[PDB]
């Protein structure tokens, strides 16, 4: 029979509406993990005779209690979680020198992987990350076990073994091309020999800046004939979109040199793209490129904006990122909140007429990353034939860090509650976290 | 003899130094609040003889926990705490139709204003605010429990009964002129009878917009024959600038309405001050009048960016304000993180040339904040002869939001662990809230 049937209040998004609020409504988890149905609960009667459930089976959710999607972390460096809320202090380029270098460096010490690894899947599950799509470092054996740690917690990622052959500010923290292309391919074969449900590799050439031709090329290849996902980052900061421009002065523009590379592809995400014009943006679309809007790093190290209502404009795909470390937040929720006042700095600055809303935000950091990471299939909402990935908001938990009124339920601001929980909620009131059925937070 | 001796790392701001941490010291508290003595523990001898105290009488921090001073939360709107993390979707002034001021009339009925009032008082003093500036609402009897709420918690205190006799949009909420006037002195007057040991009366014109030059200048002289402080705000947002230009034709500049009209005085707070021209600061200055950074609130609701390294520049005092609920969050906390972002904002639109370091921001919520409250001789830092308001700060407490690892303390990033709680802390890692040497939080 089914795993689990709710009842209670459901809040997602579809893509012609960025929140539907489903109020007292049954949703039915199959053994497989799959939602299997969901209605309002004057179906009761109907789905217990179909679904052969008794009504004692039902776990109804308190009165104050709403079921969403889990938040999909399109882009999040797993190796940086060690320094975390820390170091923000620095541009990009002299911030990886200082920073960022040294410490993915540690990785090579197999043991040290393991602490801050383990840490960061069990950090972004109970803050309610049920996907994240994870930079790990230039290793391969660390960077596995990255995989396996996000297999033993029941968290739906994407690993991706970092890859590198030029670094002249830090040279000890570089490979080989011939080093990087083999290792890339040991770290997709050995990766594909665990046959992990729902941890898979993802083809990480770190940025053109680290990658030459030859690698840029050959990893473009090897995710062509193995049928992989491409990340990287592009156009964060104005200083790496000139850096580029003089290491390859040959290419109009730094989407070119991702795309002439075989590195722009529709399984691609990109991170940032906060420099990328019009023109660029429309090669994206075409080729079903996504990004990885990560506002928390664009503002702390002060690289730029996003312009979001842009990226929309021209139907490229978008999700929403933390950028650890660069961005200082594990939650997706501060990724939230940041998106939206960053929509707001360039509604301030007369860039755009509009700022995004609250809810429109809610659906890119649910079912527009679920989108841009090419799951949205299986993953972003709720609907019948998806995994049940999933996290319960308890607003009233305990020592919640919000305080709910009468008002929030019988007033005038619609929604009051939902909101109350994006703007001011953290994981004390995320009380269960579920990935593709199966309850991972609590922890066991 | 002494209250409480401390020994333990102090985290404090100076006149000369943003961040100084003064790593195992004796701090010694007296009967009546005041910080006693402050040295390194070697001084453990000297300080028993001298104080007279016992070895086994000094409390003795964990080894990775640490004091700082009580923020200071300069501009809060404890009547807007009911839908605080709800709203922030019009701009000021459509804000205040439409949420604002429908919430602020309820409270005339007594029962819904201690309610509110309670959770408010509570929730910001378990978030280390140990001095909060509140606007309350028109009503004097209402305003008048809030004050008598914050002695009960012992929070350090302002309290202002808001004064409004101009009100279009929200006819219903506002006063006569005679009305406003006569009930400002009774509730200075009732304040002053109740002789609360750190709670104030403070003369509260809304702002420009909703008070008449008759009832201005009046709050100007109840100010000035009573000598008390003055709060309102000031050129938040572009329309309301336009809004005084059109009300107040004959005054060159909005911070001319105030200060011709008495209301811009050496102990004047003015919130926002995002559209004050190098002019108008210059006139704050000479008047010793200060401004209350309120970031989440100038992000928020679309209304812009005070520039605080000008504000600096022009030697006019400054502290960092919630703005509950036009900013959404309770904590200063998140007002040093929004303030941080926001200097960010303004080097990455090339507007300054370098941004505040996470330190001087920490500085502005604690000691600037004392300073634009005309407090500084009493609180703000660890000095001799100054009130204990302290919060106590555990990374490592239960539940904690903070991964701490071996490199935060013995790597490369200086005060990683200070920064760390700063980036992300919450009421979780503060274990403990003291007010002139007494414990408020844990509550009893
Ligand atoms: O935010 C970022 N974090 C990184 O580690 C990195 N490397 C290249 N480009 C980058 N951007
Ligand atoms: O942020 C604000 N909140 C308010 O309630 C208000 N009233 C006038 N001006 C204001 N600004
Ligand atoms: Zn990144
Ligand atoms: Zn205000």
């Amino acid at each position: 029979p089914l795993a689990h049937i709710f009842r209670g209040t459901f809040v997602h998004s579809t893509w012609t509406c960025p929140m539907e609020v489903l109020r007292d409504h049954l949703l039915g988890v199959s053994d497989s993990g799959k939602i299997v149905f969901l209605e309002e609960a004057s179906q009761q009667e109907k789905l217990a005779k179909e679904w052969c459930f008794k009504p004692c089976e039902i776990r109804e959710l308190s009165h104050h209690e709403f079921f969403m999607p889990g938040l999909v972390d399109t882009h999040i460096h797993a190796s940086q979680y060690s320094f975390a809320g820390s170091s923000i202090d620095l541009p990009l380029l002299e911030w990886l020198t200082k920073y960022t270098f040294p410490a993915e460096h540690r990785f090579q010490n197999i043991d040290f992987a393991e602490e801050v690894y383990t840490r960061v899947v069990r950090r972004t599950l109970k803050n309610g990350t049920t996907t994240a799509c994870y930079f790990a470092t230039i290793h391969t054996d660390s960077s596995l076990l990255l995989a396996d740690i996000t297999d033993k917690f029941g968290q739906r990622a994407f690993v991706g073994k970092v890859c590198m052959d030029l670094n002249d500010t830090f040279p000890e923290y570089k490979e080989t091309t011939e080093e990087s292309i083999k290792e890339t391919e040991r770290f997709v074969s050995e990766m594909l020999q665990k046959n992990y449900s729902r941890v898979k590799p993802i083809v990480t050439p770190r940025f053109s800046l680290s990658c030459s031709e030859t690698l840029m090329g050959e990893l473009g290849n090897i995710a062509k004939t193995r049928d992989l996902h491409i990340q990287s980052h592009i156009s964060e900061n104005r200083d790496e979109v000139e850096a580029v421009k003089n290491l390859y002065p040959s290419y109009k523009n730094y989407t070119s040199v991702y795309d002439k590379n075989n590195l722009l592809t529709n399984k691609t995400v990109m991170a940032h793209g906060c420099y990328l014009s019009a023109e660029e943006l429309n090669v994206f679309h075409e080729r079903g490129a996504s990004i990885a809007h990560c506002p928390n790093s664009n503002l702390s190290l002060s690289s730029g904006f996003l312009n979001v209502l842009e990226v929309l404009k021209h139907e490229v795909k978008i999700g929403l990122g933390t950028d650890v470390a660069g961005g200082y937040s594990y939650s997706m929720l501060d990724a939230i909140r940041r998106a939206v006042m960053v929509s707001n700095i360039l509604l301030i600055n007369k860039v755009n007429e509009k700022s995004l809303t609250l809810k429109e935000v809610f659906r890119l950091a649910t079912l527009g990353g679920s989108q841009a990471l090419g799951l949205d299939g299986e993953i972003g909402n709720f609907e019948v034939g998806k995994e049940f990935d999933a996290i319960l908001i308890n607003p009233k938990a305990s020592d919640s860090p919000i305080d709910l009124f009468y008002g929030d339920f019988f007033g005038d601001i619609s929604e009051a509650v939902i909101q109350k929980f994006l703007y001011l909620g953290d994981d004390r009131n995320i009380e269960e976290v579920y990935v593709g059925g199966k309850q991972v937070v609590p922890f066991s």
